[PDB]
């Protein structure tokens, strides 16, 4: 059946960019903050959180961050921090409605690496707590996997690859990204898939 019933009323897509470098920075900072809420049902967008976060640790983007990000210096200066920004996005939760025990809500981020290790790990190093709803997800590779049977080599790419979706956006954008992932949902629950949490 096309557009199953879904298990949760909205899907919440997630894909940070942080500072980088070659070879890596340490330790890595977020720097841009996207969730795009989706209806639980159709997948279509409803509502958009965007917001690029000032880095502390290593203030000044590289040259390589801002080739492969598309951030400037600019986009990243006078922006608050990642712990006024998570109070943004609690603020955000809490006017969309997806505070509510019984509205129910998962995130969805293209690996496991936003919500397995870099959130976490940045705010252990700066001793914030992780919302809960944080702590559950969807890997869309691995959601991918079971859907169409196969592991897509190159994440995003090579998930529009194989349903034949053409990029949206910039590659490497966090909001871009997000858009992305929001597509190969759409139509994954065309094909009728029903989704579920994969985090451990
Ligand atoms: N080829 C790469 N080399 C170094 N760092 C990267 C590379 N691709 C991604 N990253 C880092 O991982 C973040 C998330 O990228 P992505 O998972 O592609 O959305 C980026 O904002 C960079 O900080
Ligand atoms: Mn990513
Ligand atoms: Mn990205």
């Amino acid at each position: 059946m096309s557009f199953p019933p879904q298990r949760y009323h909205y899907f919440l897509v997630l894909d940070f960019e942080a500072t980088c470098d070659k070879p890596q920075i340490h330790p890595q900072e977020i720097i841009e903050f996207p969730i795009l809420k989706l209806n639980g049902r159709t997948m279509e967008i409803e509502s958009t959180f965007h917001m690029y976060v000032q880095p502390v640790v290593h203030p000044q983007l590289t040259p390589f961050c801002t080739e492969l990000t598309g951030i400037i210096q600019a986009m990243v200066d006078g922006q608050p921090s990642l712990q006024q920004v998570l109070e943004r996005v609690d603020e955000w939760m809490a006017k969309e409605g997806l505070l509510d025990p019984n509205v129910k809500s998962i995130f969805v981020t293209c690996g496991d690496w936003d919500l397995k290790v870099m959130l976490p790990g940045q705010c252990q190093y700066l001793g914030l707590p992780v919302a809960d709803y944080f702590k559950q997800w969807i890997n869309l590779k691995k959601a991918y996997s079971f859907a169409m049977g196969c592991w897509p080599k190159n994440g995003l790419l090579d998930m529009n690859k194989g349903l034949s979706l053409q990029h949206i956006g910039r590659p490497h954008s966090g909001i871009d990204d997000c858009k992305n992932i929001a597509n190969i949902m759409k139509t994954l629950a065309y094909r009728g898939f029903i989704f579920k949490q994969t985090s451990k």
